[PDB]
């Protein structure tokens, strides 16, 4: 996250770190949202590489003992059947991970609540992106969970020529684009949290930023629109 602030330890208890095996260590690659005690929602592009994955819940600092972490292997990966790795602009950038164990819920570990199906946020709806992604374009991962205030940019504006043009779809949510704050590499798969009727819900799964850089004016961060995938999600969990 570029231009973020450090999240308090208990603000975003559904945020997870998706990690892969590198040597005999694990390295953070992507964010995710805990949606069942044994299921995580992330971005399809995060799980294209044939890698060993683990999920960390109750994670705050990637390189320090928080005293709150649970570490759980990924047992099954279900990527959206329509996802095409060579065509992120087509959408469908979403995947579900079944965990090898069911995690224990507490103030640091909670299920993320999803919006009602078909819900579209009004232009300029206030949201926070969260994650451990790069803090600068071509920079380094954050050590501690970051959050940034990123207001939505509706489809009409986001798909206009100054913005993302034909690249963005109605299956996506754009947020931010002020040139100061944004998602960045390593935030992919993580949540966009938006307050609706007094409660946060996870409206986005972080998908992409400009190839020109993370925080680029009129290139808001783009997210898979969660409310487009409600029946897909439920169908996968009910059959697995
Ligand atoms: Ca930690
Ligand atoms: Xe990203």
């Amino acid at each position: 996250v570029v231009g973020g602030t450090e999240a308090q330890r208990n603000s975003w208890p559904s945020q997870i770190s998706l990690q892969y095996r590198s040597g005999s260590s694990w390295a953070h690659t992507c964010g995710g949202t805990l949606i069942r005690q044994n299921w995580v929602m992330t971005a399809a592009h995060c799980v294209d590489r044939e890698l060993t994955f683990r999920v960390v819940v109750g994670e705050h600092n990637l390189n320090q003992n928080d005293g709150t972490e649970q570490y759980v292997g990924v047992q099954k990966i279900v990527v959206h059947p329509y996802w095409n790795t060579d065509d992120v602009a087509a959408g469908y950038d979403i995947a579900l991970l079944r965990l090898a164990q069911s995690v224990t819920l507490n103030s640091y570990v909670q299920l993320g609540v999803l919006p009602r199906a078909g819900t579209i946020l009004a232009n300029n709806s206030p949201c926070y992106i969260t994650g451990w992604g790069l803090t600068r374009t071509n920079g380094q991962l954050a050590q501690t969970l970051q959050q940034a205030y990123l207001p939505t940019v509706d489809y009409a504006i986001c798909s206009s020529s100054s913005y993302w043009g034909s690249t963005v779809k109605n299956s996506m949510v754009c947020a931010g684009g002020d040139g100061v704050r944004s998602g960045c590499q390593g935030d992919s798969g993580g949540p966009l949290h938006c307050l609706v009727n007094g409660q946060y819900a996870v409206h986005g799964v972080t998908s992409f930023v400009s190839r020109l850089g993370c925080n680029v004016t009129r290139k808001p961060t783009v997210f898979t629109r969660v409310s487009a995938y409600i029946s897909w999600i439920n169908n996968v969990i009910a059959s697995n």
